[PDB]
């Protein structure tokens, strides 16, 4: 499926509410999208885009996003092929300009290179979408949220620069094309249940119950990050912050993994 790149814009605010159909009511979302989330966009129709997070979709006011494009130059000689595969249609020198249109084809880029489109290796271009390094998804969604240390914990938040716990796993999944829903609860509910403590890696993500007057509600969430530590956007200090894991008070609902 052809594809082009979207970055959501919300203008004059952070959000804009998703529908399942082009013909919504438009009082039952789904639930919403926020304000510098990437999508890849389907289409366009009755006033909505149709956009992708991995796995999921959805439809979104064509005011609330911006198609963009990504320019970047080739450290690798690769032939630009018609389709993500290695039929030919032409060829990169050692360094040369040319623009993303789409990413994470199966490992290839979709570009434009002075005039001619078509699909190139990931690892060829010195862009790199993903952003950060990492042996799995899971360790790159940690080296994500290591890079928001310091900001500044607001409710309902989801970045660039402020988060509260939830929105600061959402963000971090969605930088990587992984699609997770908004509430500590739900994402608690959904991913791959790691049952044993022993057995988390970097970039699972952990339920807690914090309110001891109510110990099976789940409102709190944080990203293990390896080393015993887990990083979370926390009301204690009102900052994004390490926290060590052996030595949190508050019980764990579940650990889930949504990397593969």
């Amino acid at each position: 499926q052809t594809q082009t790149i979207g970055r959501l814009t919300t203008p004059g605010t952070n959000l804009v509410k998703a529908y399942k159909t082009s013909n919504p009511d438009l009082n039952r979302n789904c639930y919403w999208l926020y304000f510098d989330y990437y999508v890849h966009i389907l289409g366009y129709e009755n006033g909505f885009a149709h956009v992708r997070i991995g796995t999921e979709d959805c439809w979104i006011s064509k005011d609330s996003l911006e198609e963009i494009t990504i320019p970047t130059k080739s450290v690798t000689e690769a032939n630009i092929y018609s389709e993500p595969s290695r039929t030919i249609i032409r060829y990169v020198p050692a360094n040369s300009d040319v623009t993303i249109l789409d990413f994470n084809c199966d490992g290839f880029y979709r570009i434009n290179y002075r005039g001619y489109i078509g699909y190139i290796l990931e690892d060829a271009l010195q862009y790199k979408w993903k952003q950060v390094d990492g042996a799995n998804d899971g360790e790159r969604a940690a080296n994500l949220v290591k890079t928001k240390l310091g900001c500044k914990y607001v409710w309902a938040m989801s970045g660039p620069d402020t988060f509260d716990c939830s929105g600061l796993m959402q963000w971090a999944y969605n930088r990587l094309d992984i699609f997770m829903h908004r509430t500590a609860d739900v994402q608690g509910n959904h991913g791959q249940l790691i049952e044993d403590a022993k057995d988390i890696l970097p970039g699972d993500i952990i339920t807690f119950h914090t309110d001891s007057e109510k110990p099976t509600a789940v409102t709190h969430v944080g990203m293990y990050v390896g080393n015993g530590q887990f990083i979370h956007a926390s009301t204690n200090g009102y900052v994004v912050r390490y926290q060590d894991f052996n030595s949190y008070p508050y019980p764990v609902s579940s650990i889930r993994r949504y990397w593969t």
